[PDB]
């Protein structure tokens, strides 16, 4: 509706910077789009699509899930709230994706990250789903730059809200990884006060938040059951203008419950 379109501008203009948003309601293959086609930095809600291009490996190696990663104090980044727990032993590949999807954990990013490859094999994959949005350019910590007008470490909503519903209840990947990253988001730990926050308390998420430190940039990126309705897939981006911008979540949350009221 143009009143949809309208709070989401009205939104936007009381939070003072950029917001994007997309939802795909699959009971009418529907979508409510905002600045959907604009590029966002996607912070740590780019570690979906790591996770995903390793889940994706191991369909041809069955025992890939189960390799063993050394952890090292030279792995250290800015943010490492499980691998610092495992410094000078090893870690499996499952607990790594475990660790960046359920405590956003920096360490286990860039261990999925050189696995597949670097940031260009993680694109590669994006190009392979047909996602032709999607960059990842950097590992962490400085894919968490958000320099305004800066493309590299960016995707759509449009786009990312396609990938995570081809990811999550698509064919992207076999069924027993993708039941793998819908239980590895369900069980997130860091989502309950951005989309989960603008939904009946009722509804099932599994969601990956992105904060990146800089220009207050705050995201989410979800999968939704609502009770007794057929899934949604969320997205929502939000970036300021200021570099020390804080974060704003409650954002995230307001657009939420502006594109679901009514379902
Ligand atoms: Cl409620």
């Amino acid at each position: 509706t143009a009143d949809v379109q309208q709070k989401l501008a009205e939104l936007e203009r009381q939070s003072g910077g950029r917001l994007g948003v997309a939802l795909i309601n699959t009971a009418d293959n529907s979508q409510i789009l905002y600045r959907a086609d604009e590029r966002f930095a996607m912070c740590s809600t780019s570690k979906v699509m790591a996770a995903a291009a390793v889940l994706k490996k191991s369909e041809s190696e069955p025992n890939l899930l189960n390799q063993r990663v050394e952890i090292k104090k030279s792995d250290l980044v800015n943010y490492n709230p499980i691998a610092e727990k495992h410094v000078n032993g090893t870690m499996s590949l499952a607990e790594l994706s475990a660790a960046a999807l359920q405590y956003s954990d920096n360490v286990a990013m860039n261990k999925l990250i050189a696995h597949v490859g670097g940031p260009a094999s993680v694109t590669a994959f994006a190009r392979q789903l047909g996602d032709e949005t999607f960059r990842l350019d950097r590992t962490e910590p400085t894919l968490n730059t958000a320099i305004p007008g800066d493309p590299r470490d960016t995707t759509s909503p449009r786009a990312m809200a396609q990938t995570l519903r081809n990811l999550t209840l698509g064919k992207a990947l076999g069924d027993s990884q993708r039941a793998q990253l819908v239980t590895w988001m369900k069980g997130n730990t860091t989502g309950a006060a951005s989309i989960q926050a603008g939904l009946p308390a009722s509804w099932v998420v599994g969601d990956k938040t992105g904060s990146c430190g800089a220009y207050g940039t705050t995201n989410d990126i979800a999968v939704i059951w609502p009770k007794d309705r057929a899934p949604l897939i969320l997205v929502t981006y939000f970036t300021q203008p200021q570099p020390k911008a804080e974060s704003r979540r409650d954002v995230l949350a307001s657009a939420a419950k502006i594109v679901t009221d009514g379902l």
